[PDB]
C-alpha cells in the first residue's frame, strides 16, 4: 500500500533511460490474452511481443536498479540472446518488461513434443545456437549461472535464443563441481552447464541425472561419474560433453571453442537421422 512518487528519481538517470522507455501509446498490453506474462502489441509497424509484468516497486532505490538493468540489457544485442525491447513505469512503480514474441517457447517443451519429428542435425543446430549466445554473453564478461533448455526459447524462424537473465531473469544438476562446493559461478560453469544442455538436447528433453536425489549431486559426480552417452548423440558431441564436464575449470573449452567445434559436427549431417525418445526416460 506505499506510495511513490516516481518524480524522486535523478533525472540523469531518467534521461539515460529514455531510449529503454516505451511511450503508453506505443504498447496495447492484452490484459486479455494471458501466457504473470501477457501477450502485447508494439508499433514501429505491429509488432508481436510478450510483456512481463513484476510486482510494483515502492522503494526509488530498487526502482532506479530496475532502470539501470534496463540500460544494460538493452545493449546485449545478438540473434542467439533474448532481447530487451523495452520498460515501462506506471504510475505508483508498476513495471512492465517488453520482450519479443517466442512463439515456439521455451526449447526444453519444444524437444519434448512427440509431435516435433527433430532429426540429429536439428538438435546440434540448436545446440550451436546457444553456443553462439552463450559465446557473446561471455566477450560480455556475463556469467548466465542458470543456463539449462527450459531457459531458452524459440522464436517463428527456430531461433533460439538464450533467455532467463537480466530483466527476463539452485539449479544443482546443471552446476559445476567447483559451483556445488564453493557457490561461485564464472564463465567455466556456464561451459558446465551447457554440457548438460547439450545432453538435454540429444535426449529429446529427459531430466538429468534420473534416480539421482537432487541434494546427492556433489558425492555422485565424485564417484567419478558423468552423465551417459545419449542413444542419439555422436561421439564426437559426446566428447565435446565431456571436456565440458572437465573437473579443472581452466581446461574446459570457451564458448568460441564449443562454437567453432558443434559448427564442424553440424557440417557433417543431412538431416537423415531421426531422434526418438528413450523409453526409459
Ligand atoms: C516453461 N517456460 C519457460 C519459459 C521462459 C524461459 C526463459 C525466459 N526468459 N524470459 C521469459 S518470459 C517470456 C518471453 C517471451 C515469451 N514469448 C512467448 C511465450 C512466452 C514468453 C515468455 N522466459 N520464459 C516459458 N515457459
Ligand atoms: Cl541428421
Amino acid at each position: 500500500t506505499v506510495h511513490i512518487d516516481l518524480s524522486a528519481l535523478n533525472p540523469e538517470l531518467v534521461q539515460a533511460v529514455q531510449h529503454v522507455v516505451i511511450g503508453p501509446s506505443s504498447l496495447i498490453v492484452h490484459f486479455n490474452e494471458v501466457i504473470c506474462v501477457y501477450h502485447g502489441t508494439l508499433l514501429d509497424k505491429k509488432i508481436h511481443c510478450a510483456v512481463k509484468s513484476l510486482n510494483r516497486i515502492t522503494d526509488i532505490g530498487e526502482v532506479s536498479q530496475f532502470l539501470t538493468e534496463g540500460i544494460i540489457m538493452k545493449d546485449f544485442s545478438h540473434p542467439n540472446v533474448l532481447s530487451l525491447l523495452g520498460i515501462c513505469l506506471r504510475s505508483e512503480g508498476s513495471p512492465l518488461v517488453v520482450l519479443p514474441y517466442m512463439k515456439h517457447g521455451d526449447l526444453r517443451n519444444f524437444i519434448r513434443n512427440e509431435t516435433h519429428n527433430p532429426t540429429v542435425k536439428d538438435l546440434i543446430g540448436f545446440g550451436l545456437q546457444v553456443a553462439k549466445g552463450m559465446k557473446f554473453l561471455a566477450s560480455k564478461k556475463f556469467v548466465h549461472r542458470d543456463l539449462a533448455a527450459r531457459n531458452c526459447m524459440l522464436d517463428e524462424k527456430f531461433t533460439v535464443k538464450v533467455a532467463d537473465f537480466g530483466l527476463a531473469r539452485l539449479p544443482v544438476k546443471w552446476m559445476a563441481l567447483e559451483s556445488l562446493q564453493t557457490q561461485k559461478f564464472t564463465t567455466k560453469s556456464d561451459v558446465w552447464s551447457f554440457g548438460v544442455l547439450l545432453w538435454e538436447l540429444m535426449t529429446r528433453g529427459a531430466p538429468p541425472y534420473p534416480d539421482v536425489n537432487t541434494f546427492d549431486i556433489t558425492v555422485y559426480l565424485l564417484q567419478g561419474r558423468r552423465l551417459l552417452q545419449p542413444e542419439y548423440c555422436p561421439d564426437p558431441l559426446y566428447e565435446v560433453m565431456l571436456k565440458c564436464w572437465h573437473p579443472k575449470a581452466e581446461m574446459r573449452p570457451s564458448f568460441s571453442e564449443l562454437v567453432s567445434r558443434i559448427s564442424a559436427i553440424f557440417s557433417t549431417f543431412i538431416g537423415e537421422h531421426y531422434v526418438h525418445v528413450n523409453a526409459t526416460y
